[PDB]
């Protein structure tokens, strides 16, 4: 099978043959037709995280696609099925993180294009129980980028707590914000989006965005203090110094601050302030199966789109590029479909 | 009436003769028995704070007595109705706050011996309203550190989150440290009680703390992850950096790390980390009436005890002095039965 | 003043003249504009429930009106703010039915229309702390029916505990329930609305119900098992024997029904149902002032409209003569401007 | 290998040889040390259900032991793992009640001892996934009635809602009471029990309730109100017209009557008082793996243990007669092993 993979790490990764996995007890085997291509994707080709993934390595976290067969001992699939394999590609299923609903949280986890091959690929060997199946009326395309970002927004907005009717400020409407403005709206609330172009926040008011704001035309928090006297809860999607501070500043007493981005530096937060306003500091990644099925759900019902593009797998290291110079507006999917 | 008062910040308080206050619509007039003395009275003296007290100040937010007269409007005390006045003095009771349960966040607030004259003296004007009744069977001493010490620590523990059966490190076994292992065994919860003082530890094992562990002689972070797994959460009474950074380290993931201390530096935390691990940052301070009533409740029933040491409020100066020292073992309550 | 008085109960209300209210401490006097028409006004007048109101009585706690006048120590209120009037006429606010946000279960409460004068009056004295302000941009008309009705389904959804995504069915869609379709659709939830007359269901599509089934042409619970497996909750707003054991049985294991009416009968529940399907039976009725706050919110932004029918204070006795045949559709708000 | 076994309903169990059962793919051969005897045995043993059990039956679900073998697929045990095999056989791990954590409530599940066979016999098949471990220094005796008993009234009481420092009403001292009223107080619950033996009730109090009374001396209801003023939940082991009667009028407004027992008759609950009084009304029954994992933590932390009676499982039939005629205090338990 053809597969994009990543031989050692700061160098290309190499689009060749490979061979097709085979699979046991509780495995399926997924026919991919699409993978999302997700920022991690690229730490994990530049192995520049704490905990380095496996060599060769085939990412990959946000593929979908169609079950070719399935192994002894798995009833809940059927060849056939149309699933995705996200970041949790396993888990052990007994500890206490697992039987409390927070599986996300198992330290014997298995991660999708990290410590197991994902979906850049034709194939993908995966864990029956933790794929996650997509809803009949979802295109692979569409489904594709719920399977991290959009599970990851929607979460860190019930994370944060608020109900219908609050408000919420969104930082950074880009990959995941311009999806977290969409989710926000579907779960009844009121949303600030929050961006330094522009162009972002016109494109947030058209997804619905009830108020926005530039930090470099004005005092972001000044601004949410006066129209709507500080948020409910902010979700930090653009981590960052800056962001952090003023997100920090931007929300009311007994309020949460969410942190969904993953950078290597350090946020120093006021202890006098935290405590004497009873502001919370949560971080927040992906989610749970349960998570996932009622993301995509709502990408089923029309109510969050995600704005992508298609390209072949070939150009993944094009894709990277981009990345990492920012000329990308939405997310990207990569099919391994003759089109 | 005999009082202990700021005249100037840094300056030894005066015990001198001041006018008796007078009461109107909505407060009453309180004589005080006790009050007990807290860091804060001391940052409060010295103005220390961004925002800083008025002057002349009468400290004191632990002070509890008698009613001695009720103002116009006031139905629910009468005189000779002993009650404390806590640091809330008093808040709107019609902002978002105030109508959700959680008054101690409302920006209109007055607080006791600070914003307004508090118990360091034979009479308190209080407003009615936030007052809060004293157990028949609990003694003007016995109740005093509740208002302020109690109350913050059992709240504290109910932010956290814990349940029945579930692990919680108290680090600091000092004023409020010794109280919080009190609170949490009797909220069914199972403690590591963390200090650098063998001396506090031994006191933490007959107060009920089932494991103890000294920063110094080893790794306590480590100690908690081999003992029990890391604790469900931890509560920082002694904030510093090096407390704080173990507290973080010994929770298990998607735990909570509270804090209750008050000091003006900044505190890095790991975003990488908070993230990955779903950790919870929250800063929490004294609590509501309703918090105050249920820990009062719990001292009435002797499943908490203060170790205090009772002084004249002639000897306030000798009490702060010793307090900047690190000279005081439990807590300090003053006397106005003495006049 | 005029006024619309019950002097004997079965009787007609007498629309005569009667003294202006006088105010005192904590009290407004409030220019009455507009008055909902509520089935407990009927039964008020009619005096058939076991605590019977005073007499005479002027009815009315859905009375929305100016502040004509403050009395001493009322300071969030200023003249010209306008306010509505709610069956919470005032608790004691020291309780811990008060202190923990469940005023609305204070023993010493009273209330509007029943215990002391309502707003089928020019004039209505009131309690300071316990009116509620009405949206700038909401007309008197429209603000009445939310305080009883609206707040009290808005109330009974956040009861049944439906998160975004989830489903609940919505009996009975007349005064309170086409109300209901509204909050729920604004509060992300989706709808399943349940009603013997076509008529109303057809509404409730308009009105944004997702799924629609009569009883009478086919099994309601039956119907909500196959098209959506149950739903997680079932607010009943038409309480009798056939309709709660039909709600029973459509929701799913675990899941809530909650009931809204007042009826004088009594449920039967299945002891070994309940048990085993882990099902909850929950009454609500109103709301808190900050539930009565949220619920005009949503009113304000244009989410949710009540279908209404102005009438004269006169037709007080037409009105209520119309309730009791059903003759009404959506709610009456009585017109108070004239002399 | 030797089991007790019932051939026809009604009619005495038959202890006889059987065949060894055998196992496949993610189960594990459990060789029974001991098996608690529950009322729900009784019941499968008469067939008077709705849901009448297999036939032959080996009857049991608090069956305790050794794990002789594992099945291909199982990882997360081993043998000589010390597990038992509660009601819940197994679920399918799929559904909306599985995958968030509701797994007791799963459509698809088997129990132990009803729809498949259960400890009752030397030898028992079980579900790899759905066994629980036994704690360390729990012997089989101590920890097989925590399986369905034990886990049950722990479950109901978080149920509950109640929290450290508040009152709960336990009805019925019985089996599952006398376990009920060590978990209520290892949750810091504040407990009265109530029962018409004098006996049971100083048995409570020597269990540490803190307060009792008989229904048959005195207004329980009435001195509950008088002496805490109403109870903020009440967990009905014993249910029964009168007992819920008593209960449902000793909760305060807002509390929580939680029923645990399974009864064929009706319960009447009145409309007017459950929607003023906001009074809840829930079912609960045994409790995820999770929960069970708690209960069993909290017997081998020596905060709860169970009155019991070992007998050998040739006297079931003798057993089961005590049983019906109420000549049992305390639980019963089977011992496989002659000594
Ligand atoms: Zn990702
Ligand atoms: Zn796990
Ligand atoms: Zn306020
Ligand atoms: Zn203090
Ligand atoms: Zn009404
Ligand atoms: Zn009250
Ligand atoms: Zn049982
Ligand atoms: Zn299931």
């Amino acid at each position: 099978m053809k597969a994009a993979v990543v031989e050692q790490f700061k160098e290309p990764l190499k689009i060749k043959e490979v061979e097709k996995p085979t699979i046991s007890y509780g495995e399926v085997l997924v026919r991919i037709k699409a993978c999302g291509v997700c920022h991690t994707d690229l730490h994990a080709a530049h192995g520049d995280w704490p905990v380095k993934p496996k060599l060769p390595l085939i990412p990959g976290h946000e593929g979908v696609g169609i079950v070719e067969e399935v192994g002894p001992g798995v009833t809940h699939l059927k060849v056939g099925d149309r699933v995705g394999i996200p970041w949790l590609y396993s888990a052990c299923g007994h500890c206490d993180y697992c039987l409390s609903g927070q599986e996300t949280l198992c330290e014997h986890q298995k991660n999708a294009g990290y410590s197991v091959d994902g979906g850049y690929a034709e194939y993908c060997r995966a864990a029956a129980d933790y794929v996650v199946k997509i809803p009949d009326n979802l295109s692979f395309e569409e489904a594709a980028p719920i399977f991290c970002a959009g599970v990851t927004t929607y979460k860190a907005l019930k994370v944060t707590g608020a109900k219908p009717g609050e408000w919420v400020a969104i930082y950074g409407i880009g990959g995941l914000g311009h999806v977290a403005v969409q989710y926000a709206k579907a779960m009844g609330l009121n949303v600030v989006a929050v961006d330094i172009g522009d162009e972002k926040l016109e494109l947030a008011k058209e997804l619905g965005a009830d108020l926005v704001v530039n930090p470099l035309k004005e005092d972001a928090a000044k601004f949410m203090k006066e129209k709507v006297g500080g948020v409910h809860a902010a979700v930090v999607t653009a981590v960052s110094k800056p962001a952090f501070q003023s997100a920090y500043n931007s929300i009311r007493r007994g309020g949460a601050c969410v942190l969904v981005g993953l950078p290597p530096e350090e946020m120093p937060i006021p202890i006098f302030d935290t405590v004497l306003n009873g502001i919370k500091i949560i971080g927040s990644i992906v989610g749970t199966r349960k998570d996932l099925q009622e993301a995509l759900q709502f990408a089923a019902e029309g109510k969050v789109k995600t704005i992508i593009e298609v390209q072949p797998l070939e150009k993944i290291n094009e894709v990277f590029d981009r990345m990492l110079k920012g000329q990308i507006n939405g997310r990207v999917v990569l099919t391994l479909e003759d089109k």
